């Protein structure tokens, strides 16, 4: 029974998930003063041509766009990671107002929301063995502010009228994640974890440094779903974030600069 409210959200999540506490938590603030830059980074590959989405579902706490990962199709590689790392699914946290939503910060700014990138370790079968690894994850984190619209994000906002309610999905085909990212890759990356329960400690985030413009209007659909489901007590799913985690004894590397 976590969630985002009062009574079950972040402050006591510690309770069912005692690595909330842990070494290696996440989200952190970006300082971009002490973050350093790794000139061995080797270069960041998002490979998203043959990507398969295949349905959008709303899980009481966000909207998951589930892809096709029985195949190596949409992969991330280069920068921080060894290996191939296969998407499986992207979501967004976002705030009830424009001045909050992000998990990440960056010189304690927030930004509006956040789009996660979920991509697993091909060396480790599948997503459910993958997680249970240090390096099972492969976070790729993008800022969004409020400004001129995303085109390629419009046919998200436009199904979430069919998903507004806790446990319902939609046929999700031939969505291009290419069209929610930035122009530059250039990015922050630190090992950390999960930001939702179960919180394990098993991803290298990848966080870019230049956020994505969406719309008011965009972002005002999101604010538009239900963590509760059909039936029940309206509940807006709005402010779905983790606030900034202790960063303990990591490091955050640039890739730039
Ligand atoms: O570890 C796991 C499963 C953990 C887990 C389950 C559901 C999740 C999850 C982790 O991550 C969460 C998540 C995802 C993305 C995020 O950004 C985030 O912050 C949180 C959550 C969600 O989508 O919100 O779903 O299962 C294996 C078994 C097990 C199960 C299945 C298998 O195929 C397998 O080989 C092994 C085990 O229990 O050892
Ligand atoms: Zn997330």
């Amino acid at each position: 029974h976590w969630g985002y409210g009062k009574h079950n959200g972040p402050e006591h999540w510690h309770k069912d998930f005692p690595i909330a506490k842990g070494e290696r938590q996440s989200p952190v603030d970006i300082d971009t003063h002490t973050a350093k830059y790794d000139p061995s980074l080797k270069p960041l590959s998002v490979s998203y041509d043959q990507a398969t989405s295949l349905r959008i579902l709303n899980n009481g706490h966000a909207f998951n766009v589930e892809f096709d990962d029985s195949q190596d199709k949409a992969v991330l590689k280069g920068g921080p990671l060894d290996g191939t790392y296969r998407l499986i699914q992207f979501h967004f946290h976002w705030g009830s107002l424009d001045g909050q939503g992000s998990e990440h910060t960056v010189d304690k700014k927030k930004y509006a929301a956040e789009l996660h990138l979920v991509h697993w370790n091909t060396k480790y079968g599948d997503f459910g063995k993958a997680v249970q690894q240090p390096d099972g994850l492969a976070v790729l984190g993008i800022f969004l502010k409020v400004g001129s619209a995303k085109p390629g994000l419009q046919k998200v906002v436009d199904v979430l009228d069919s998903i507004k309610t806790k446990g319902k999905s939609a046929d999700f085909t031939n969505f291009d994640p290419r069209g929610l990212l930035p122009e530059s890759l250039d990015y922050w990356t630190y090992p950390g974890s999960l930001t939702t329960p179960p919180l394990l400690e098993c991803v290298t985030w990848i966080v870019l440094k230049e956020p994505i413009s969406v719309s008011s209007e965009q972002v005002l659909k999101f604010r538009k779903l239900n963590f509760n489901g059909e039936g029940e007590p309206e509940e807006l799913m709005v402010d779905n974030w983790r606030p900034a985690q202790p960063l303990k004894n990591r490091q955050i590397k640039a890739s730039f600069k």
